[PDB]
């Protein structure tokens, strides 16, 4: 039966299996989440949860001006 890892992700959300690209500690497995709504993808559920919470990426800046 299904693992239930994406038991939270709806039909709209898609999950893809991706094996670790590392080598020293590689050998694991990490699934990704793709959102057809905006075509956004996530590597970990935590990232998806954060996006869903804000209801959008809302990516901005918070670094100092760093200008003379």
């Amino acid at each position: 039966g299904p693992l239930g890892s994406d038991n939270w992700l709806p039909p709209g959300w898609r999950v893809e299996d991706k094996i670790r690209t590392s080598g020293a500690t590689a050998g694991s497995v990490d699934k990704y989440y793709y959102e057809p709504n905006t075509g956004r993808k996530f590597r970990s559920r935590t990232e998806v949860l954060y996006y869903l919470e804000h209801g959008t990426s809302k990516r901005g800046t918070k670094k100092a001006e760093n200008t003379y």
